[PDB]
C-alpha cells in the first residue's frame, strides 16, 4: 500500500533490502496532481508482464500530496523538486537515475532490467 509517513517507508526499505541484498527494491513518488503517476497505475503498474518481471512486494510508494517537510526532505535527498520519479535502490546504499514519465510496461520493465 502507499506510504505518507516517511519514517515507515525507510523502515520498510531497510528491512526488504536486510531479507534480500541480492535483491533491490524500487521507491516510486506519488502525488494526487501527478498525472504521470495515475497513467503509470492505470496502464503500466499493474500489468502482469511487470509484475513478473518486477517484485512488486519491492516496490514502494510513498505520497507526497501533502507536502509536509518530510516529504520535502524525501524529495531532496532523491534530487526531485516534486513527482513523477521512479528510482532503483540497491542494497549497497546506490541508485539508479529515476524514471521521470510514463512509460509503457516494455519499457518499464527494460528500464529496472538494465537498472539492476
Amino acid at each position: 500500500a502507499m506510504f505518507a509517513d516517511t519514517a515507515a517507508l525507510k523502515a520498510a526499505m531497510d528491512t526488504a533490502l536486510k531479507e534480500h541484498p541480492d535483491k533491490p527494491v524500487v521507491l516510486d513518488f506519488y502525488a494526487d496532481w501527478c498525472i504521470s503517476c495515475k497513467e503509470m497505475a492505470a496502464y503500466t503498474l499493474n500489468q502482469p508482464e511487470v509484475h513478473q518481471a518486477v517484485d512488486m512486494e519491492r516496490f514502494f510508494q510513498i505520497d507526497v500530496t501533502a507536502n509536509t517537510p518530510e516529504h520535502q526532505a524525501l524529495l531532496k535527498e532523491y534530487g526531485l523538486f516534486g513527482p513523477p520519479g521512479v528510482f532503483v535502490v540497491r542494497s549497497d546504499g546506490s541508485r539508479s537515475e529515476p524514471l521521470l514519465g510514463f512509460v509503457k510496461a516494455d519499457k518499464f520493465i527494460e528500464w529496472y532490467e538494465q537498472n539492476r
